[PDB]
């Protein structure tokens, strides 16, 4: 689990979005595993605007932050999951690291701020849904 809170936006994994998230839907992309909902409270997170390929992510299944090198956001084939069929996920960044299903929502961060959230795992890889292209998260 986990979310990004920026302005009046809550960014979550689309497959973990709650009734409240869907009732307050701003934007969702199935191909990216992202959903953004509106919030009444002002969020404190800053989104990275950059093309960093290194950062640190939080891994709930290890209670650890790990530094990683990750690929630029791409269209990648993602095996079967208990929350998705085998399919192509877009805007996905891969690193070598540990990721189990409950690690979804762990934040990847660089010096510029939040890069994305854990979205995929298995085979010793961790996949992160990029948010840095969603420039609209940064105003109203
Ligand atoms: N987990 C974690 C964090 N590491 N660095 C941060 C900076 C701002 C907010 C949260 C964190
Ligand atoms: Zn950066």
């Amino acid at each position: 689990s986990g979310a990004i809170y920026v302005g009046n936006y809550r960014v979550v994994n689309r497959h973990l979005a709650t009734h409240n998230d869907w009732a307050n839907l701003v934007w969702e992309d199935s191909s990216r595993d992202l959903l953004v909902s509106s919030t009444t409270a002002q969020g404190c997170d800053t989104i990275a605007r950059c093309d960093c390929q290194t950062g640190v992510y939080y891994c709930s299944s290890r209670r650890k932050h790990y530094p990683v090198s990750f690929s630029k956001p791409s269209l990648i084939f993602v095996e079967a999951s208990e929350y998705y069929p085998a399919r192509y996920q877009s805007h996905l960044m891969l690193a070598v690291g540990h990721s189990e299903p409950g690690d979804c929502g762990g934040i990847l961060r660089c010096q510029h701020g939040v890069v994305g959230i854990v979205s995929t795992g298995g085979n010793g890889l961790v996949g992160f849904a990029d948010v840095r292209d969603l420039l609209w998260l940064d105003e109203e």
